[PDB]
């Protein structure tokens, strides 16, 4: 089968470097779904379609969602727990099963919709991997760690190409990573001592 892809949010910053190892894959069909789409850099990759629309407008969630095997999230802004709760939904509409969702700021309270997006992730019965990505850079390199729910960060900062490179090698083998809720630092970032607020 065609491997079909949804990208919501493709015109982020992440989301530029996942469609950019997308495009040579000839046996993916990769979905980019933005509100403004003429802001999606160029060439358009031949396997791509890109789709007007807001996560929010339900229905045209849904059109989008359909026939799609994996969704992949890098959603921003105000009322990212509204969000997260419509693309479940749709998901769970049109039957599609495995979601990748990237969870940065751009502790306190505007953490709260961050934290309910979370949970209800983790609630969903979906098959999920939440990915938790330390400040991001822009630096040009692939290097990278992980870490799980319940452990600190053992890191300050991971470039885009990373979290990028994380996302493809799960949409190329999307058995990786289900059920888990991931940190992802540069190795050697960890901050000095000692904290302070
Ligand atoms: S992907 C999807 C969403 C909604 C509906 N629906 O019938 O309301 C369908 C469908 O046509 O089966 C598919």
């Amino acid at each position: 089968h065609m491997k079909n892809v949804l990208i919501l949010g493709a015109g982020g910053q992440i989301a530029r470097h996942v469609i950019n190892q997308l495009a040579d894959k000839q046996t993916i069909k990769q979905t980019l779904f933005a509100r403004q789409p003429a802001k999606i850099h160029k060439p358009y990759p031949t396997n791509s379609q890109i789709i007007m629309g807001d996560v929010l407008n339900h229905a045209a969630l849904k059109q989008a969602m359909q026939g799609q095997d994996i969704v992949y999230a890098n959603l921003t802004g105000e009322d990212l727990d509204i969000q997260a709760n419509s693309v479940i939904a749709a998901m769970k509409a049109c039957d599609v099963k495995r979601l990748i969702f990237v969870l940065s700021l751009g502790i306190g309270e505007p953490l709260k919709p961050f934290r309910r997006a979370a949970d209800a992730i983790e609630a969903s019965g979906l098959e999920y991997t939440i990915l938790r990505p330390a400040w991001l850079t822009d630096e040009d390199i692939i290097d990278y760690e992980l870490t799980s729910r319940n452990e600190p960060f053992k890191g300050t900062i991971v470039s885009r190409k990373s979290v990028a490179a994380l996302i493809t090698d799960i949409i190329d083998k999307p058995e990786k990573h289900i059920g888990e809720n991931i940190g992802i630092n540069q190795p050697g970032t960890d901050g000095d001592k000692p904290f302070f607020m």
